DNA sequence: ATTTTCAATT
DNA sequence: ATTTTCAATT
């Protein structure tokens, strides 16, 4: 019986949208970013505060003049709020529909954050391939330089995130047989990007 | 602090979604429902760690067996979970953008729920009143019979609720100049229903 | 004083 | 199997 903590508002994420994004369909222009924080204890992962939530890529607000090209940047401002202790190592993983992105501030701020805080491990799950202009391959190399942690989402991860972020009673998440074929096609691109290391 | 505790899941709704729902436009579905429970203690209001929450129409899916049901029905099942005791008095207030609603089971169950638990005070707030001509008049009369408590929320309540569910720090809510005109409309519409009592 | 959005089948 | 590619105003 897994369920999300009741300490937060019963604002569960619309399950239809969660499955719609991972419906294995083509089309994503405003998905969401899911992130989690864990505290390591002598090599043992411990979820003390356990911070779990999601962010919207759409950044509207002309009155505030706040804009966010990618939800990853918004989460960076959330790290300071948590005030993580540099003397301790925390495992933070980001779940976004697309992993690669173009933006000096994104990779620049993200790379600087890892360099300023090497005691933090950043894991990013690539559900889709965001290529774009040629700088697409270079963008991953610049980000992968500090975030050399890229992995394709798996069924077990989807079920965990579904029950963790989505609370359904008597209605279990039903997996579709398409991750093996989709992971293979996307996996081919993932290895091709790293192959650029040879030349 | 005024901001909701961060120890709970950040799965809170972003200010863009909250502002979009408060758009107060003409349409249907996507209804937003917010509810709050307070525990009275010897005449002293006391709130638990965090039992606040909200529900929405979300998406549909007949193929998955999804049925169109009012969020109020799901909330009623949440009352039992709280295991409220009749020896204590609890103040539960539901915030709905629209007042009109089909008595599929909310009005019918609500009338029975109040009769089964008269030691519970239920307040109903109608942010907007415009959906039907005959059902709307009857809807208020049916709810008024057991929920003879109808009040409108002011801008101050919106600001408190905005930061309550919105995860914004240092970013005050910017209200639009339209509540004053709407207050007169709702005030005139609300008293219009009571005027039927005179004749 | 009123006006506008999101969303849904085969 | 796929050509999808994170932003916004009023
Ligand atoms: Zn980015
Ligand atoms: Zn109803």
């Amino acid at each position: 019986m897994e369920a999300s903590p009741a300490s937060g508002p019963r604002h569960l994420m619309d399950p239809h949208i969660f499955t719609s994004n991972f419906n294995n369909g083509i089309g994503r222009h405003k998905t969401y970013l899911c992130y989690e924080v864990e505290r390591l204890d002598n090599g043992t992962s411990v979820k003390m505060d356990q911070h779990r939530g999601f962010l919207h890529n759409q950044a509207k607000n002309l009155n505030s003049g706040f804009y966010g090209r990618h939800a990853q940047l918004r989460f960076l401002d959330l790290v300071p709020s948590l005030q993580l202790d540099p003397a301790q190592i925390y495992r933070v993983t980001w779940f976004i529909s697309w992993s690669p992105c173009f933006s000096w501030g994104c990779a620049g701020e993200v790379r600087a954050f890892l360099q300023e805080n090497t005691h933090v491990r950043l894991r990013i799950f690539a559900a889709r391939i965001y290529d774009y202009d040629p700088l697409y391959k270079e963008a991953l190399q610049m980000l992968r330089d500090a975030g050399a942690q890229v992995s394709i989402m798996t069924y077990d991860e989807f079920k965990h995130c579904w029950d963790t972020f989505v609370d359904h009673q008597g209605q279990p998440f039903q997996p579709w047989d398409g991750l093996d074929e989709h992971s293979q096609a996307l996996s081919g691109r993932l290895r091709a990007i790293l192959q650029n290391q040879g030349n």
